[PDB]
């Protein structure tokens, strides 16, 4: 079985505490086993140099933990939001994204991309509500996990930091409610994986988001129409 | 048709230039349609702090163009290069990278790493040859390419600067002559794509890879026993 | 009256949470008003080059906010919870603080050196049951608290984030349960401060601090003897 | 009796070196024991981002000595000078402060501001007698001293570098001619002190600033009206 | 005699490969013994905030090779250049010079400027011909080389890393065709010369530069008029 | 005539103020014209990584200014020192140069390196009276100069910041009492110098570093025998 006590499809306990803090637009709190980070969405009615004229609003993200791979990160997370996202709908504005990681134990990233989503999706519900857009720029919702083999394991989703360390092959997904990929990175440690593999790794990613997405779902759902 | 004027599932002229520096102990230039990228491979007898007494040896990559995306690429080439050598077949030595972009237009990572392997083949066949490990350390060939889609185009194998500039999705693809992956990642920009495109993007990849490392083998030939 | 609705001589709601998280051997939440500090405290057998065979432990703190003053306020912790530890009954240990502001409105740097006591009391609280150490290295208790002068109000005690902005004359100080001074600074905005001045403020902090302390003890209790 | 072979109320000798170097509007090569301090303030017809239109000047200045602290005590010299410069009667410019030690032997960070006033005073001076403003902008003169407590010694006056590092309590005191305090900072290194401890501190503090002041009185004389 | 098995006052071979790559507006490749640099010249409809609006262009180098001295050489590249150029002429424009060294091994950064300048005045007669300036830039050819003297030796003309490694005097001169220096630099290591000896070499260097100019004019040739 | 009111190849007003702060083992501050260079020289019983163990001494300079020609002007007066000291009679030591410019008016760079000379020679000629090294490392006299070509004033010696600023070709030179070159680097602004030109440069520079050298010898006289 698995050193979390889990099953191989298994997630893990996953919660979600809204308005963590009052000053952001959209606080969300996210928690995934021993894993906590704090997503934290404000708007800003200003653009970077990229446009500021063409009409389209922006989406930028900030990342850190308790610099190389930050900087990543940081674009990945901006990256997965500006995907589902109708920049035009959303007007000349700045969704600025905080991810601060306050407890690391494995899949940080794939979770501040989970709850940054909602922060954003809260923020957003806002401008809404105030008439300050009277338009829904979110077209579908997004969230991502975390895959991996084990050579005793197996085939694993939602890696702790221990499995994660040990596994021979993780690959990081993103996709939409639609079920469409926004974003997927796998990767082999001294070791190599077949399609077969990949297949099945796919098929457990799909699984898992869909459950985050659910429950996005579930404790989103007044503050946010569509 | 492509604007290259070629088909969608053709890759680009693809040359081999054996030798291009006498310096380093394996030089190649490899290029891919108006892509240039040096590949130089130099071996030291000494490792970093991470081992020095374990006995296995270590393989580090350096790229630069015409840092934050450099620094990652880097972990990429030397990431994908260890994927297919012992090293603890190779000794305690240290097998440096060093890919310089003279020329940029599309696919230069991907290329990186297939010139990189042959630099690395060619200096680790005249280690054997100079009796200075007596044992095969590469344990298979290994090939990297791109691969994309496009709204008007669509599926598309080794896209250039203009066609990835375009392209909705694109995914760098990395693998061996046994046909497994080593490492893949696909990226959506302002789209998402099915699972069935992913399908297609990976069938086009296995055949783009397959026909790398055919040419790898033609050209490498005597300079490395398999 | 105040504009946060208080006395002059009140302080703003206090509420410390207890093991925040789990991995710190130490984990508190301190809330002041809309403030909130996250503050951290783990144990390492290891000591820094100052020392290392002198037998008497260290305690160094990390300080973030939502890098000149980071660094400035980052000592002043390390420096107040030196006053009360006898850092060779500590043993030769370095008891690592992390002060994480996660909501800014007021005393965040003084709010983090009172949440870090707990934190750091916690944490040693711990090592004393595991018989690690046998012997309490803590003294005293700590606490801080802010005051300051407005040109309407008067003298203020515990400034949020706009009394902070407004006042002319604004100080930090820093006490033990012992009610003697561990660290105070008084500056002065444009404006200067009389000595009869002085001697109010520094009323106001005693009382400030005191009323801390106490919440300190009720709070730790049976974490800790003394 | 004291190292320095002075009372415990003693200052060091004191010295004021008026019209150091040409270039400088004001230059004041201030000397406290072995302690020398080059101050020179310059005046320039701008204004930082901060106003500009604002109508009202600014004050700032640069210390170096023999980067953390620097910064500090960098922004506490500007602080000490515009809390007795009437802004608005300078007019919108912006008097550069300049604070070179050539020689640290204790205090010589409160030296720099007991120096740099008088730079100050003789640059304005200089403004006032090229009717550039037609109005005195001081409106008190400015002094600061250090004050600290020895286990064997007691309470001491003006420290030099090897009292100051024995000494288990120090504070650094800011106050007008007025007798007003500009700010304070005490500090207890592995040792408090009672609040009886701090009036006897602030009451040597007085004695020496008002001490210091006198004696930028009978050097400044003639070059400023007040 | 001579390692490399030349004479006191000769070359080594050198070589110039125009058009190296296709896509610089002026692109080659210089070779001086085992020493090979790429360099590759872009013209910008753009002007550096220093001017715009001036009428002047610009000229601006990057260096690489296989920071703090880079950032020297990047300077000493463009200085050489713009000495050669009536800027004016060239009009609001930015020649980007791009000099990356393939294999070092003696005389970079002096190679590179030789072939900087032919890359130069290959993009330049391009613009000629283009008519996008009709009126030719460049005022006089540019080359520059480098001496040196040796304890066995003596004085030495283009020396190779090994030579300058064991040279206690060496010194790198930059002219023109005209026979007039733009740049030089003289130093010894652990060792002085005479002014006998800077005679000498002085002598060494207009010989060396100016079979290098000339080169350059058979090279060069109908690509450019003058 | 010359603005500063003097002849071409005259130089400024030069004053050395032999022990200006007490700390130092050597301490002058040098004057030239209107420039003001503070040098302190220390030594240490200690040896970077380079050597420790090899018997040899060292010299290390720091330079400031009222930071990419800070680091090479440093390492220009280390070198520049270590050219006249044999740093084996001088022991396994290290020589700290520090050069504070407190009055910048061109040539503080030549200045630094006739000041910092003297400074060395007073802290080494303490040491050989101290009989801790009992030979005398100092091999010859060193001192540096500026010159430059203007336009209307033609060929110039110690240029001040106008002159220099004006000049379209400036040259630093450093010599030895033995008139033997220890560094020398000329630049042309926007100009070229033909060799006549630069006899004459180095002309005037022999005369001038002569001149210094001299006055470095009626100053130095007793702290130092040679």
């Amino acid at each position: 079985m698995r050193h979390d006590g889990r099953q191989h499809d298994e997630l893990r306990p996953i919660t979600f505490d809204l308005d963590f803090i009052s000053h952001p637009e959209g606080s969300v709190l996210i928690t995934a086993g021993n894993t906590k980070v704090i997503c934290n969405a404000s708007v800003e009615d200003r653009v970077p140099p990229f446009l500021r004229g063409g009409g389209k609003g922006w989406i930028t993200a900030e990342y850190s933990m308790l610099s190389g791979r930050t900087m990543e990160i940081q674009r990945l997370i901006g990256r997965a939001l500006r995907a589902v996202v109708d920049l035009e709908k959303l007007g000349e504005r700045t969704i600025w994204i905080d991810c601060d990681v306050i407890q690391a134990d494995g899949g940080t990233r794939t979770a501040s991309i989970t709850g940054a989503f909602l922060a954003m999706a809260i923020a957003i519900g806002k401008l809404i509500k105030a008439g300050t857009i009277k338009t829904n720029p979110i077209t579908d919702f997004l969230a991502a996990i975390s895959v991996g083999i084990d050579k005793e394991q197996g085939i694993l989703l939602d890696l702790n930091y221990e499995e994660d360390s040990s596994a021979e092959v993780d690959m990081n997904v993103i996709m939409t409610g639609s079920g469409r990929f926004v974003e997927l990175q796998g990767t082999g440690e001294e070791a190599t994986f077949s399609r077969e593999d990949l297949n099945g790794l796919l098929g457990l990613a799909e699984k898992g988001i869909q459950e985050l997405i659910d429950k996005q779902k579930e404790v989103l759902g007044d503050s946010l129409p569509e």
